[PDB]
């Protein structure tokens, strides 16, 4: 029976509402739980699914070398899976495996509409508008790492103002956005998410990178292999557009 | 030194235009080509270029079990890699590994501009226009193995004509759509680079599905994640972008 570890995140993975008090799995429903259960279903394997303790994703602490979050449970066999808006990024497939992608999208902007901010450079050139990340995301971590002119310059604005640009949750980067001069960087498909539930918000420019969602397991599992031909069914059979339909 | 095998496709692989005779390796430039080299850089690697001897991407026959092409030469470890335009399937992933994808693209439509075909229904429910794929081809077998009610149609509908909607190349289903009234079921990537040098044609429709290109390995291959990380690397850093932007 596999210990699933994820994380609370709309529509991802959040608490069911009901009336009468529920335990274990029937604790949660989302995209992510819907997923979990098909592949649940197609490799018969039965799961028992835990909240990541520390509540973060994956970062790598530079001095010491430490692994936090699900990555963290995932490298110490904690773990079996991780079944999350986790993104596959490079620094991460070198601690642990990934199914190929249930999802891909990419890094982009969050900011209120009819403003003259039309990329990411028209941020970057400029100071009265803030901006920032999720502390220790794959976001924040593709800014710290690139070596892109204008990404470089952002990360040097972030990095001297983290006390105050950098958040800890899409929640309250929203807010930020929603309460100050703030524009934040997340993901476009949170972004497309998040869209509709306020209506004075917008995807400023295109995406910023690449990436894509998959499922974690420790290196060298066996499930690496199994969950990505489960998720190259559920593609090819439509089964994961209906279910983005569904929660989005 | 690595037996890399891959295929001749615009713009992913082609033989390089010069006044002069060229040889081994030289003869070859395209996308996959320059990838080919981004890869052998920064994993450390000498590859020997062979055109898979078939001309064939990877199917199985479904009397005899056995497969052909590309996948059939890494099956039999006959090669080390396949770097093409290979489509991440499912059925694939069944014997063969495969990098995380470098390109994500999805089946679409190949006709000619101004005609009242909007979409893969209006295609499906009418037999004037006819329509096929690549013979033994991702994008056929995505028809063959699909129970959507549209698709199984279209697919009925191929499968009875094959002699004559089925192509052998993307040049042939392309002379097809241009000398006749037909529309080609394609790659997005590809039509996305046809529709430039052909100024009659369009893309009718969306992306009918989703899958992505990747390297082909051997099952169990050491590469497959080496590999993954240097894409992963490569897209992190624009350059996958830059050799589209290049080739397209
Ligand atoms: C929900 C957040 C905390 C996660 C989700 N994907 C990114 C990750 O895999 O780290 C993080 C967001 C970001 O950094 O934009
Ligand atoms: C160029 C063709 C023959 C290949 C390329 N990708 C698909 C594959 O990986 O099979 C095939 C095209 C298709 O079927 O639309």
């Amino acid at each position: 029976s596999l210990i699933v570890t994820t994380i609370l995140e709309e529509p991802y993975v959040l608490f069911k509402k009901s009336d009468k008090p529920l335990y274990g799995n029937d604790r949660f429903e989302g995209y992510c739980i819907d997923l979990l259960r098909e592949l649940s279903t197609i490799l018969g394997f039965t799961y028992e699914i835990r909240l990541v303790e520390d509540g973060k994703y994956g970062a790598q602490d530079d001095v010491n070398g430490q692994w936090n979050g699900m990555v963290r449970e995932l490298i110490d066999h904690k773990a079996d899976l991780a079944v999350a808006p986790l993104a596959i990024t490079y620094v991460r497939e070198k601690v642990i495996d990934f199914s190929k992608p249930f999802m891909t999208l990419g890094i982009s902007i969050l900011y209120r509409k009819g403003t003259p901010i039309d990329s990411a450079d028209d941020l970057a050139k400029q100071t009265k508008i803030e901006y920032g990340a999720v502390e220790d995301g794959a976001t924040m971590t593709f800014f710290k790492k690139s070596k892109i002119s204008t990404y470089d310059k952002m990360w040097a604005f972030m990095s001297s103002r983290r006390q105050s640009v950098l958040v800890k949750s899409n929640e309250e980067g929203i807010q930020r956005v929603l309460t100050s001069d703030y524009a934040f960087l997340m993901e476009s498909t949170t972004i497309e998410f998040v869209t509709q539930r306020n209506c004075n918000l917008t995807q400023i420019g295109g995406l910023i990178d690449s990436k894509g969602y998959g499922v974690g397991t420790p290196m060298g599992s066996p499930y690496r292999k199994k969950i990505t031909i489960a998720i190259l069914q559920l593609q090819e059979e439509g089964k994961l557009h209906m279910m983005k339909e569904k929660w989005w």
